């Protein structure tokens, strides 16, 4: 009987605390999408009420397919925009577009993070694809 913990997830959410509004959002929404998404972050416990697993940094490039990155200009100076941009960077040609997934929630006054420049943003600020935005972010998190 029971629920199993993921040896290898859909994806890593990447965050920094000022958003951590953003991505309890977005966490409950996505479970309430007809899609079982495994999803990791650094810390459940921050994130109560959901299924979120917790992940050692050394495992995520091994043990995730994608890194959804939520991107604000908070975000543009933390340490978790390091570890990020870092591991962006570690990846071979045409494995950018593969494994990241950038999130707009609000303005910026900054410019989008470099290594994201070529890379389809899901921008939850736009009201013409709000309807179906977490529909389609699932489907995107569920494919190989
Ligand atoms: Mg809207």
């Amino acid at each position: 009987g029971g629920v199993d913990m993921p040896e290898r997830f859909d994806a890593f959410i990447c965050y920094c605390p000022s958003d951590i509004q953003f991505v309890q959002e977005m966490i409950r929404q996505l479970e309430q999408t007809n899609y079982r998404l495994k999803l990791c972050v650094s810390d459940r416990d921050v994130l109560p009420g959901t299924c979120v697993w917790s992940i050692a940094s050394e495992l995520i490039e091994k043990r995730c397919r994608r890194m959804v990155v939520v991107v604000s200009d908070d975000y543009l100076q933390s340490k978790e925009c390091d570890f990020q941009t870092k591991f962006a960077l570690s990846l071979s040609p045409g494995a950018h577009q593969k494994r990241l997934i950038p999130i707009k929630y609000k303005a910026m006054k900054k410019e989008f993070p470099s290594i994201l420049r070529f890379i389809t943003v899901c921008d939850y600020t736009n009201p013409c694809t709000k309807s179906w935005f977490w529909t389609r972010l699932a489907k995107a998190l569920s494919l190989p």
